[PDB]
């Protein structure tokens, strides 16, 4: 490990508070791609100009052109990325990409295969995958390693503020800072979590409370801190429990309740480390009405992870808006902080 004393910042698009996305630039000229940065996952991709038009999802975003890139290095490996919410397939191809204010040569997956359900619903084109090798597909090294081997960030960390949404065009929807944290964006000071191994962005949780009781996870549990879960999750049985306690109807893809029952709905705690980290009705739930008879969606829902890393919590933006966020490569461990 080498450090220098350079930080980079990437400035991110707040998508309706589910969609947080910032620019990298792919090959010689730059090709720019609007990207998630989800801790979630270790590989980079971005759709492909060898995506069949077929693939409505390819009408519909920005192609990766390798025959218009003086610097694409050709690979032509398979691989297939599996996600939470949807599956895309391609091949690896090299090039230089630009983050920040740094230039990298990259490993990046080019996706053919990007189905209409659901990347028809993405502002963003393609992933940059800030998890650990250990996750990587294909075993290719993960942007942040290439990043650190350089030998010029500061510090071995990198930190996430989410900002709510807001109708102001000149609001920041968020900030990506790479080797170091933003203090203008947090306050009190950070209180840390060692992670259960290496190789994950996951933590011990000890309780998850509904206003008085701890009626959830009460034995302990996994927390994945997932930069690219739009909502906070757990697994169908943790959840069904949840919104019975909230009073929440559960719909195909999320829970419910009634507009008018939102703002008295209860506060929601995760024991994380020493400290509680506690959400309000006004921090989970989409209030876009106070009526009765409309309904409004809680940014809480049913994630069934599959093993080695699940079952597990996922915290997401529901989460991160309330906690800056800064994940310590250095040390194993995820800092958080009330962010301003
Ligand atoms: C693709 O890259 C890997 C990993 O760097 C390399 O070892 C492999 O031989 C490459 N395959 C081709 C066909 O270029």
């Amino acid at each position: 490990l080498t450090l220098g004393n350079t930080t980079s910042s990437v400035i991110l698009t707040n998508y309706m508070d589910t969609q947080y996305y910032g620019e990298i630039g792919i090959g010689t000229p730059p090709q720019t791609f609007k990207v998630v940065f989800d801790t979630g996952s270790s590989n980079v991709w971005v759709p492909s100009s060898k995506c069949s038009r077929l693939y409505t999802a390819c009408v519909y975003h920005k192609l990766f052109d390798a025959s218009d890139s003086s610097s694409y290095k050709h690979n032509g490996t398979e691989l297939t990325l599996r996600y939470s919410t949807g599956t895309v397939s391609g091949f690896l191809s090299q090039d230089i990409i630009t983050v920040g204010g740094i230039t990298v040569t990259q490993m990046f997956g080019e996706v053919t295969e990007m189905p209409a359900l659901p990347f028809m619903l993405a502002e963003f084109d393609g992933v940059v995958g800030m998890g650990f090798i250990e996750q990587a597909i294909g075993r290719v090294t993960p942007i942040f390693d290439n990043i650190i081997s350089q030998g010029v960030l500061k510090e071995d960390v990198f930190s996430f503020y989410y900002n709510r949404d807001s109708e102001n065009s000149q609001s920041l929807g968020g900030q990506i800072v790479l080797g170091g944290s933003d203090p203008q964006h947090y306050e009190g000071n950070f209180h840390y979590i060692n992670l259960i191994k290496t190789g994950v962005w996951q933590i011990q949780m000890k309780g998850v409370s509904v206003g008085s009781s701890t009626l959830l996870c009460e034995d302990g549990c996994l927390a994945l801190v997932d930069t690219g879960a739009s909502y906070i999750s757990g697994s169908t049985s943790s959840i069904e429990k949840l919104m019975e306690a909230l009073g929440a109807k559960k719909r195909l893809f999320d829970y419910v309740v009634k507009c008018n029952e939102g703002p008295t709905l209860p506060d929601i705690s995760f024991h994380l480390g020493g400290k509680e980290y506690t959400l309000t009705s006004a921090d989970y739930v989409f209030q876009e009405s106070y009526s009765s008879k409309k309904l409004c969606t809680l940014a809480i829902h049913a994630m069934d992870i599959p093993p080695p890393t699940g079952p597990t919590w996922a915290l997401g933006a529901t989460f991160i808006r309330k906690f800056y966020t800064e994940f310590d490569r250095r040390n194993n461990r995820i800092g958080f902080a009330l962010a301003r």
